[PDB]
């Protein structure tokens, strides 16, 4: 019913592929701007600050224990309710519904990409734009739709929606991921299509000019999301260049800063740093990975960082768990330069607690 085996008549290009693109897909309950759990391509799912509530929700809608957890195809499921709801409000929108009528399926897509961004009022604010359109004016609509703040504001995704009016194809979203494809192509492991391997990630890194032992390449690979550090996947690399809006290693490049100045934020950096154990591990964290990485990401903000690596230097070898890792960002932003404020009741791992004894003679 909901089965996408319905939809194999349509295009393999649809709407959902198109904001797929434009918006982005989340394939596991994140929270939005507003902080609200939401998956798939912005589907909200609760006002409930519960996580269980939102994954009873989520299970409710795909029909399964999810655990949060969905794919592509369910994400579409839901994004296609979604569609058919925006669909009907253009259809009760006196001044949407006319052109919508009027237009074929690739360009009713595109007004629907529009209504997604902005709303049925912003999009209905378009008059002279929705007129020619309807009048199969495209070139004149594209034209005039430029003209505009929304333009301004999101020009990549405009651009590309504004191709789908003057056009009526997808050549703007074929474009943009051939595009990534060859860029992709340059660093994929010759032995499997699928991934980019140690080499390819070099290579990437070169491009960037970074050292592939940099926090830029580590704050890059957060930002795309990357489930772990030998390996770099074409989904991975796909998503996070069309999230960045990226679709150079120039375009990449610049987006850097800007992942970094996000980094200020300090629940930004807070995921971050928890992101990198996740990350740096294999599928605990190993001792030495862990001080490797801690270098990386505490550095600048543990004031203690010098004397943390000489006290796991000294303590025998053992592997470090998530908590332990997760609870140093805390210790480190809670400390005082004399650690005299430390709590030895607050339930701090035992690491912790050790480094602290450790620490005495340094800090008299
Ligand atoms: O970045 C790594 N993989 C990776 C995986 C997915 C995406 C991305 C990217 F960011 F490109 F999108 C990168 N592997 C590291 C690089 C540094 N060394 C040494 C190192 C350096 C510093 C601390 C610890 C280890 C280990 C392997």
């Amino acid at each position: 019913s909901q089965d996408l085996e319905n939809l194999y008549f349509q295009g393999s290009m649809n709407i959902f592929e198109m904001l797929r693109i434009d918006e982005g897909l989340r394939l596991k309950i994140y929270k939005d701007t507003e902080g609200y759990y939401t998956i798939g391509i912005g589907h909200l799912l609760t006002k409930s600050p519960s996580l269980n509530a939102a994954k009873s929700e989520l299970d409710k809608a795909i029909g399964r224990n999810t655990n949060g957890v969905i794919t592509k195809d369910e994400a579409e499921k839901l994004f296609n309710q979604d569609v058919d709801a925006a669909v009907r409000g253009i259809l009760r929108n006196a001044k949407l519904k006319p052109v919508y009528d009027s237009l074929d399926a690739v360009r009713r897509a595109a007004l629907i990409n529009m209504v997604f961004q902005m709303g049925e009022t912003g999009v209905a604010g378009f008059t002279n734009s929705l007129r020619m359109l309807q009048q199969k004016r495209w070139d004149e609509a594209a034209v005039n739709l430029a003209k505009s703040r929304w333009y301004n504001q999101t020009p990549n995704r405009t651009k590309r929606v504004i191709t789908t009016f003057r056009t009526g194809t997808w050549d703007a979203y074929k474009n943009l991921r051939k595009k990534l494809e060859q860029l992709y192509n340059r660093y994929k492991d010759p032995q499997d299509e699928n991934k980019i391997g140690i080499d390819g990630i070099q290579q990437f890194c070169d491009d960037l000019a970074l050292d592939p032992a940099s926090i830029s390449v580590l704050i890059i690979a957060w930002k795309f999301r990357a489930a772990t550090q030998c390996e770099f996947s074409k989904q991975e690399f796909m998503d996070g260049m069309t999230e960045l809006g990226c679709d150079s290693i120039e375009k990449l490049k610049a987006q850097i800063p800007k992942m970094e100045q996000e980094l200020k934020e300090p629940g930004r950096f807070k995921d971050f740093y928890q992101f990198t154990f996740n990350f740096a591990k294999n599928p605990g964290l190993d001792l030495e990975m862990a001080i490797a990485y801690w270098n990386l990401v505490l550095n600048g903000r543990f004031k203690f960082l010098d004397l943390w690596n000489k006290f796991l230097l000294e303590h025998h070898k053992r592997s470090i768990p998530k908590d332990t890792w997760n609870l140093l960002l805390d210790f480190s932003t809670m400390i005082a330069d004399d650690m005299s404020n430390y709590d030895e009741e607050g339930a701090w791992p035992v690491l912790i607690d050790d480094f602290v004894e450790f620490a005495r003679p340094q800090i008299a």
